[PDB]
């Protein structure tokens, strides 16, 4: 027998899927695919595993379903709570559930239930493609649309049609496979819908949650600081308002551990309170790298974007085209005082799991509950008696630049379906609030309906990297959710074997594993690789970080002082003295950086950035003036700098043990000739297919050139490029703003480009990196 505790049994017969449980498990019996959609606090993840495990999924001698019962999470946070809460649940079954949330931990003898993520049992289909220990399988928040769970869901589609066919078969010897897929939304149509994924549509099963009505305050404009605007509005609700928890949204630890702290000092228990440590968070993070768990973009700290508050308030200036702050006219209850201790608790990934637990358990009397933490509290878990949502309205997300080719991950406006998301939280208990620290005219202009699902979000490469690291052959037909196109795929598979991460049989390689463990697009991730000789390493990451960012060189066109037009075409129709001087001090400039080599402008790109460790705080603007800089993207790749750096020392070791750097750590030596020629290698190895031959040498005396061409005139042709009827179609020519236009001794014969550009008709331009010899 089956014993759950009075208060659990109660507790249970709230929540809207228990009052389903009989659709649920008749639609489960007759159909080995079943999509159940219910909103968040509907009792999803907790009670549909209860549900299998009463039926006899995992019973020690059933005939039909002896595997285990396996529910996997997007978000570790989530696997180990839930599972947690549902031992709790089963009571003195509460034994028979276990977590998995790294690669390299091995379970519990006993474990029947099996909560883990997304990305541990894709693994764990590398050596069982069938899931053999399985009954069950619940891929779960799927709304969420993380890379690994449409892969996982398009591995489970092929995994239960084999089971399926097997026990078909031979029932005695192969058991079926019951897939359940759950999604908080009904937006489930690229699963259900999905031919290639279910040839035969699954049911769609809608639980019917009663979610109390929310009442939506929008700030009249939208802070810029928006940590010191959520601590503000959390201080007034916590002061004015009655009983109930808040939840704040912010968008990773750094701020969450600020704003927790900010909070305790302002509402502190009595002096030499125990709880003043049950409250402390000794550890910030756990040790912690992609050998060992998967990577969620809110672990991961690689932004590229300039922040600048002038930049963000003139994107968002149409609000200034239209008094009291709204939601604030209800009043303390008797017991409740301004000054009562707040019980404020973090919550992230990266969060120790015993602290992250501390999230669920009441607050102390006289005290209110405030949780701060990301969107992992959006829709992947509840927090019990949340009144007051504090919404930042932002997330980090992964971002993909389609014109540079950088993956990065970004602070950014969440969706308006997040958003509400995030506001539902306040209704699960009774009547309660959302405050929105924007306004409703940006909340309308600028948050973006859909999320859009990650794989979009991804460089093709990426896609299939991962993939390939998961021992996943058939790229080209693999029925993705959303695939992208196979063109793309086949372009994508092709660049990882010139990149060295696919062999000719298409398979990953040792590098391939390596560069796959990085959160960069996989040009950089192989220039990192193979970087480690000769004290290089800190000029690739240099190198890697300013071209992550983009140019800091303000060029002479945009400064309106060339003396020749940038386009030859003769079309359209003081100053003079302070032009001339400005060009002069523009060339003595540029040439200040141009020593290191005389032909690659990464090089210069590597000097300016060198030089900036060098020059002190109170030097920075004048620098930035005198060397017609971009201050903030050179403060930019100064920070990129230090956390691609974190990133690598994270990844040296098995466990996190890496440590903070510090701005002194960036100072370079600069580098000697023969670490320049390795520099230009390793830079090669990053770009093998683009490499450009000056036309004159694969055909000379076929084509046109002269002894005084200018340099910009001079043809390349890149090698790997299609050769049209009419050949001239298909050359490509130097930048005037290069430091190659310089030199009157000719160009090199085989140069390295980052890129084309065509954009600015009179040839296509060449986007240099350096020569190659
Ligand atoms: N320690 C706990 N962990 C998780 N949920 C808890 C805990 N204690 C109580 N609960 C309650 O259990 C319910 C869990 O619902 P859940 O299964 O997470 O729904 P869904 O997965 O559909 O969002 C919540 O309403 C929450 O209030
Ligand atoms: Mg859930």
């Amino acid at each position: 027998d089956l014993s759950r505790s009075d208060e659990i049994q109660k507790a249970r017969i709230q929540l809207p899927v228990f009052g389903e449980e009989h659709k649920i498990m008749e639609a489960i019996h007759h159909n080995d695919v079943v999509i159940i959609c219910g909103e968040t606090g509907s009792g999803k993840t907790t009670q549909v595993p209860q549900f299998l495990y009463e039926a006899g999924f995992g019973a020690e001698d059933s005939p039909d379903y002896p595997g285990m019962v396996g529910i996997t999470q997007p978000r570790r946070v989530a696997a180990v709570s839930m599972a947690e809460r549902v031992a709790n649940e089963l009571g003195d079954h509460g034994h028979k559930v276990g977590y998995q949330i790294r690669f390299d931990s091995t379970a519990k003898e006993d474990t029947k239930v099996k909560f883990m993520t997304d990305g541990v049992l894709l693994r764990e289909m590398m050596h069982d493609f069938k899931l053999t220990k399985y009954s069950s399988i619940i891929i779960d928040e799927a709304h969420e649309r993380n890379i690994n769970t449409d892969i996982l869901i398009g591995m489970l589609s092929r995994c239960v049609r084999l089971r399926a066919k097997l026990h078909k078969e031979n029932p005695i010897e192969h058991k079926k496979l019951k897939l359940i897929i759950m999604s908080a939304t009904l937006r489930v149509s690229d699963f259900s819908e999905n031919k290639t994924l279910f040839p035969i549509a699954p049911p769609v099963l809608q639980v019917d949650a009663r979610q109390f009505p929310v009442s939506i305050h929008f700030n009249r404009r939208t802070a810029f600081n928006y940590t010191d605007e959520a601590f503000r509005k959390t201080c007034k609700i916590h002061q004015k308002l009655p009983p109930g928890a808040i939840l704040v949204f912010l968008t990773g630890q750094q701020e969450i551990t600020h704003m927790v702290k900010r909070l305790r000092k302002e509402f502190p228990f009595k002096k030499n309170s125990k709880y003043n440590k049950d409250l402390e968070t000794p550890v910030s993070k756990m040790g912690i790298n992609s050998k060992t768990t998967d990577l969620e973009a809110e672990d991961i700290d690689f932004s590229v974007q300039v922040i600048d508050q002038d930049k963000f308030k003139s994107a968002i200036r149409y609000e200034e085209d239209e008094e009291e702050e709204e939601g604030f006219e209800e009043v303390l209850t008797e017991g409740q005082t301004a000054n009562d201790p707040l019980y404020v608790l973090p919550l992230y990934s990266l969060l120790p799991t015993k602290e992250q637990m501390r999230v669920f358990q009441k607050p102390p009397q006289g005290s209110r509950l405030c949780i701060v933490a990301t969107n992992v509290a959006e829709t992947s878990l509840t927090i019990p008696g949340v009144r007051y949502v504090v919404d930042s309205g932002r997330s980090k997300e992964r971002k993909y630049n389609e014109s540079n080719g950088v993956q990065s991950f970004e602070v950014g406006w969440v969706s308006k379906a997040s958003a509400n998301q995030r506001s539902g939280r306040a209704g699960r208990t009774g009547p309660g609030h959302c405050y929105r620290l924007y306004s409703s005219a940006v909340f309308e202009h600028d948050f973006e309906q859909f999320s859009k699902p990650e794989i979009l979000r991804m460089p093709v490469e990426s896609i299939v990297l991962q993939m390939k690291s998961m021992a996943i052959h058939n790229i080209i037909n693999f029925p993705f959710p959303t695939p992208p196109d196979r063109v793309a795929l086949s372009k994508a598979i092709q660049l990882l074997q010139y990149l060295g991460a696919l062999d000719n049989k298409e398979m990953i390689t040792e590098d391939g594993k390596k560069m796959s463990l990085f959160p960069l697009s996989p040009r950089f991730s192989k220039m990192l690789l193979v970087s480690d000789e000769k004290a290089c390493l800190p000029y690739i990451v240099a190198i890697v970080s300013a071209l992550s960012v983009g140019d800091p060189f303000i060029n002479e066109f945009e400064l309106g002082i060339n003396e020749i037009s940038r386009k030859p075409n003769p079309d359209e129709n003081m100053d003079p003295e302070l032009k001339k001087e400005l060009r002069s001090k523009f060339y003595k400039s540029r040439s200040q950086f141009s020593k290191l080599d005389k032909f690659s402008d990464v090089f210069r790109l590597l000097s300016v950035v060198s030089a900036m460790d060098y020059v002190p705080k109170e030097q920075k603007e004048i620098f930035m003036k005198k060397n017609f800089l971009r201050g903030k993207l050179m403060e930019e790749i100064v920070k990129l700098r230090k956390q691609l750096m974190y990133i690598i020392k994270s990844n040296t070791s098995k466990e996190n043990i890496a440590v903070v750097i510090r701005n002194e750590d960036l100072k370079s030596d600069i580098p000697s000739v023969i670490q320049i020629k390795l520099l230009k290698q390793m830079i090669c190895a990053g770009f093998v297919d683009h490499v450009a031959v000056r036309a004159d040498v694969l055909f000379p005396d076929d084509a046109k050139i002269t002894n005084r061409t200018s340099i910009i005139n001079i043809p390349y042709i890149p090698v790997l490029a299609t050769r049209t009827p009419n050949i001239e179609d298909c050359f490509v020519y130097i930048h005037p703003t290069s430091i190659l236009n310089n030199l009157g001794e000719m160009p090199p014969k085989y140069m390295l480009y980052y890129s084309l550009h065509l954009g600015g008709n009179n040839k296509t331009r060449m986007n240099t990196l350096c020569d190659i010899a």
